[PDB]
């Protein structure tokens, strides 16, 4: 890999860590980088030892956005071509949980990439923003959708129309991120979180993740019916039986992913 | 009742109070408890003197969830028998406002029961969580739906996939609960809130509640049209004439629930 | 104008400022006031020099609601004649960004008017509320819809069913408003915000605003597809090319709004 | 029962037949009739021998609507009493399939009752209509919703705004009913259909019914995701194994309902 | 009017007739024509004597679409900040029922105009189609939305992607139109239909129309709740009292429109 | 290719033909067959000479469903494995139009495959059905969703719950298919249809197809707004001008796919 670095972490290497490694362009997400990222994601998704994935960048930047230089001379017809900014949402197809550990800059595509993850942990100095408007364009990877649904209309409108950045504290207060940690312990805290998740049944975890994601795709009435079906279906797994036995039997549960 | 204690309270016994009373199992919501709860709710719903209902538990626990021992040996087929965990959402059918006064633990079904209520007040030491994942199952009573819609994706994912609990402070900050009070004044503050509601027209209050609930069942454009129709319909009541006349006449309004 | 005061305050006269000026009724929004407001909005919308609009009231009150005296003797039939409280949502049709600078009271229709704007800035002493329930009626201009989607069910239910007001601090914490400023610098800070927006391409800004508003009208999956189409379409403008080229050339760039 | 006749005219006694029996008022559905209908439905729903239910009326009329005499002296407040025209949609909660065998008149509430069923068979002389408009009211049991979704806007608008009736032929052509039979063989044909359904696994049939109903409650994208989950869940039943094995073994399948 | 003809044609002037009169361009809907159309619509909407509106064109053409010559040189820019092809959906805002009497050609904007109406009657020689694709563009006034919802995906796709026209018979079979009449009696039959509608309460009719239109804006569950609220609200009118009484009194009803 | 046969059949070789060729199992769609089908689809999608794709099978069968023998011994966990009946909806991702030419049997997965296509042409002897229920399972590839939306609740429920087949005539009347042709000329008529489509601008056609598909993914109000944005965007293409000038200049259309 020329733009990313990967390694297994956790107690039993149950955690997959992906680090964007293109320091020069503040981790600008060029087409090649996305290519590798999707590869890394796929390998971890296929590895039956990995139960969760952690995504992070540098200390100064998570990602400053997509590569502006690569899209400077593209056309409207270039957009309906199919080779312009494709595969950006492959991460939304990963069944396993993905935690974004954000230190420093998370702008444009960078902020959008973090929002595509299931959980976001931010470093004390992290900064989020959607500056697309300053470049004469608008967010094109969920910046007007995921952001608005987490932060509320007023703050989303202010961010998208002005291009202003918000601090990690503001992001936590608004619900964009769920935890803030010191710059130097961020990635570690993220890994510990991934570890807790990796310890649970992989099949049950995948169902829970689907259920939560469904909250943004249907009415509450139907969302609850779907959730109920998923709940019922867990009763067809062995881990559910094992899990509830471990409780009454007041012992630790040992899930075997099925 | 064996598992609950009821009693009218407030200004004119206009507030119905229901207290989960099964101390030994940290208020675990077994089938029998749910049975009584729905009875209590129905009586208060039918009592024309009661304008609001307050739901609370013990000081150490609101409810630690459904009874794990009652579902430990059930099956997938049992889920479709229609005899497994039935009648849990009867509370969502109550027309009158219901306030949850949460002290201590509010886990799994407990947290979900609180979220089914219209308003939530938490004690300084309250704790919310969805630990279903630790038992090899997922939330099955709105934990992946109502939670996500209030708290945002990141925190909802973190809570549901790890099983970690959050404090009352975190819950208020995230919008899960609207007010925090000292452990010993919680139930009273809740009752005072129920009292303000009980003082308003019961027919107008029921319409307002429906309108707010509709916010999670349709697009904003349609939600506004529905709200408009409801607003128009209030002009067919006497209390609306009495209320707007009491303002211009600089006097107290006397609603006749008509 | 007999109820409003207008003027262009931009540093380059690019911000349209509208001030509700009916001090005696705490800016109660009577039919005549709404008439002028829509006129003011339309003129600024048509003025190619104005890129953003700021809406504010007095120091003691933004607006205490619609005029109660004008609706106290209306009937149900009156409502369906389409000549009662009509034209209240013309502001939602304005394509240019609208910032609400709220000082003091913002109740009922006043709170709803603020929520119709794209961004809300509140003064340290601002107060929001939906006291309709106290008059024997319910919010009829989005108070049960926009409020709930920004603040969460619990707080929305509490506000709408009790009629209690919330402070500016609470509003910011809940996500109702995005910034709090001292009473005397509020309008100025709002204007500065409008200025930043006015500096961006008007055509790109209009698209960004549409995309954000779409977040409340469709599922996330479709919202993202819509956003993508809008993003593609920006590649058919000159300001986009000028905006990206300006970046790689380390030079500022101003758009000709096309 | 004074208004209905129930008898297991099924063959293996697996089909429950309910016949509206109030000849004098052309089967006008008064409160007492609905009362019994819901009872009959519940008993069959609980009877493990019954796999499907057939609903029919007289030869001249299925049902001429709700009892007009019973609602002539009601008021707006009455509607919000919580119980005026209640329990009119209990049939939509029955998990087993329900076939409506419609002979003669099916007007207003009668037409709506038929549309609430899963399948509709009409006699050659059947007539459908929503004459509510002629009584100075509108359909209030799905007549503007289920009708429109089956028949299309133009025909639904014409039917609802004029009150005109349509023939069985028109109903089949528009998709309101799926089959037309001679007046004297209608009920039998309906029973034969119920029989085919009753022969399949009750648990699988219940899932299939839910999936089809979901088509009117969510987007196609989510509808397909839900359907997929239900499909997967069938693999946790025994009947699904028996059913596919019976095909490969080229023999008849014996479903045990689990 | 330059390209329009209007006249009250009811037996009491209860029916407003609008006839597109631009023979030379096969009734091509140019900007000027749309202007007058919206005026005509508004006058009839305001006339308390008119209860329904009938819209028709010539015998050879209803409308061949929007004026192709008027949009030939316009560009992307013209589309955003433009009154370009504006006010085309004013007809969807009319509260009173609108019947489209279609003889001959109804293509592109013409077909779309017809679908915007509540009811469509077609002459034996009427032809519908969306040939936009042949001009290198797509339907932009509901041709891919209303058509699909009435006719089904297969026929809508075939019509939109090939540009092929369908006959009146095909349109009736598919549910696009609800009635076919001889070329000479079409307009007359349409007027008779408008008459039946005009005889009913104008306020109840407007509610029924809203309810039916809601069927395409929300889930079935919410659609039914909305319809129920509208039904309830009819009990606050006098005409509902009159209508139901006239039935029990076995006598004709006289609606006062309130 | 071991199970299919691909061919270029346009008048300019602009039509891609794919023929399922596994006669022995009545074209049962086994995993290998789906593999090739997706390959064939991808090649045609990438070939800039092909403007439309035609999908057909044998004269006796289009496809009898997925391979029952390949799923006979699979588990619930096999479903959540990640690769059981995978890649079945790749066809819904193809941007180019796809016509299904159905002769003979089109059951289960076969019927669902046909419904995934944009247009369906059926031979006089074609038969459609969803017999999954007879195998102790339910439709899992859109059979309860796409079928219901095209055919209506009654017929969809009857088909899915009984397993009964319907004729080509019934399918056309219900809107499932848009045209019926003699068994011998079916594929040829389908190709002619594909040809007409292939003659139009590829980029405009792709947009029209997206707009029609959006009709099942959002409310009518939003669907129309989306359509309008797509319509506007066509004004940024050359084919739009070429097409609109070709009409005004009374000459034949000149397309260049951009
Ligand atoms: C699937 N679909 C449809 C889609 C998917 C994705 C997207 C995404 C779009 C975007 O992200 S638009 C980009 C939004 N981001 C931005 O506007 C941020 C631009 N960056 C900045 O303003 C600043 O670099 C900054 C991050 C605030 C840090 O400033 P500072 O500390 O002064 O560093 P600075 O010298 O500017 O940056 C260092 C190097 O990184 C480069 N760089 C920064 N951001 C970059 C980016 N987004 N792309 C490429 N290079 C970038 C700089 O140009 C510079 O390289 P050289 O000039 O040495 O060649 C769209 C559609
Ligand atoms: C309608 N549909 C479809 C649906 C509707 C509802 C549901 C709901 C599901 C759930 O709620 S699953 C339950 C969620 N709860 C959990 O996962 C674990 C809950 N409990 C705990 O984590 C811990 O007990 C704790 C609340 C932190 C307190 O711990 P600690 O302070 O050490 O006390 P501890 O001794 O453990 O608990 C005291 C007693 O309460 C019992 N208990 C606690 N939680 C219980 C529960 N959820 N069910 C039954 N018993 C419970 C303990 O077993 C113990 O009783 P003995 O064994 O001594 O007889 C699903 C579907
Ligand atoms: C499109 N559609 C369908 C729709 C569109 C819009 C709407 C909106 C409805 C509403 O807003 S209902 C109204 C919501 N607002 C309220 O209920 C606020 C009522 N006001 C108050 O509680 C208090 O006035 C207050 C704002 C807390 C300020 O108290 P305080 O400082 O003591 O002043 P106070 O003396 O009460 O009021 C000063 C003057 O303002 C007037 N005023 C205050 N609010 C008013 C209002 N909403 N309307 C008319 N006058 C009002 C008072 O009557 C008084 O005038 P005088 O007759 O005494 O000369 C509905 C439907
Ligand atoms: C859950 N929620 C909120 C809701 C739930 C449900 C509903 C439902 C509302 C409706 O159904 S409104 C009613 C819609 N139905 C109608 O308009 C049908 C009215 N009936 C007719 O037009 C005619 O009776 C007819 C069905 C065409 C048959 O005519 P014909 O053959 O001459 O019979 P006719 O003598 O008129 O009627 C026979 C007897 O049945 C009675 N009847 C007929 N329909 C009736 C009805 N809907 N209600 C009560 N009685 C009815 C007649 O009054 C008469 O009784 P007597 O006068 O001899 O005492 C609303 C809301
Ligand atoms: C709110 N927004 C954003 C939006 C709102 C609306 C729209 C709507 C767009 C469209 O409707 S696009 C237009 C769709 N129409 C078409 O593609 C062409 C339809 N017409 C034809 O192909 C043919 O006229 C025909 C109806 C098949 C038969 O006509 P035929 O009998 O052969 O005679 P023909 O000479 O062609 O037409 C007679 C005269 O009407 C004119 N004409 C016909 N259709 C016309 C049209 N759509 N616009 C302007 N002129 C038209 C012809 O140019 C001719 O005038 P002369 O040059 O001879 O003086 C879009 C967006
Ligand atoms: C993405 N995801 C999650 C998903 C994606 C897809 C699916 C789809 C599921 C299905 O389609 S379930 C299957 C639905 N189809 C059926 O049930 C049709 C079953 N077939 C039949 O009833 C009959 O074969 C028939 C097509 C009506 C006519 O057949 P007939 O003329 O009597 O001849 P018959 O001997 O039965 O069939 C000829 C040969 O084809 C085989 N065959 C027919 N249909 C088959 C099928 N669906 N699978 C495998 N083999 C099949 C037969 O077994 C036989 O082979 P031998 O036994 O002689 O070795 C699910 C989920």
């Amino acid at each position: 890999f020329q733009y990313i670095i990967t390694e297994k972490k956790g107690k039993n290497s149950s955690v997959g860590l992906i680090q964007l490694n293109r320091p020069k362009a503040l981790n600008a997400l060029c087409n090649g980088l996305i290519e590798e990222l999707n590869q890394a994601l796929e390998t971890f998704e296929e590895d039956p030892a990995v139960g969760a994935i952690v995504l992070t960048g540098g200390e100064k930047a998570f990602a400053a956005g997509a590569d502006i230089k690569e899209m400077q001379n593209r056309t409207f017809q270039d957009c309906y071509s199919g080779k312009f900014l494709s595969h950006w949402d492959h991460i939304t197809r990963i069944k396993k949980p993905v935690i974004a550990a954000v230190n420093g800059y998370a702008l444009g595509g960078g902020c959008e990439l973090a929002m595509m993850c299931d959980i976001i942990y931010a470093g004390e100095k992290a900064q989020f923003g959607q500056p697309e408007i300053l470049l004469g364009t608008i967010p094109g990877a969920g910046g007007t959708q995921r952001l608005t649904r987490a932060v509320g209309k007023s703050l989303a409108m202010e961010m998208v129309l002005t291009g202003d950045r918000i601090s990690a504290q503001d992001a936590k207060q608004a619900g964009l991120v769920s935890k803030i940690f010191p710059v130097e312990t961020l990635v570690e805290e993220a890994i510990q979180c991934a570890e807790k998740i990796a310890n649970n049944s992989k099949i049950i975890v995948a169902m829970a993740k689907e259920s939560v994601n469904a909250a943004f795709e249907m009415t509450l009435t139907e969302g609850n019916k779907l959730e109920k079906k998923l709940f019922y279906s867990t009763f067809a797994t062995d881990d559910r039986r094992e899990g509830m036995s471990a409780f009454v039997e007041k012992r630790k549960a040992n899930f075997k992913d099925h």
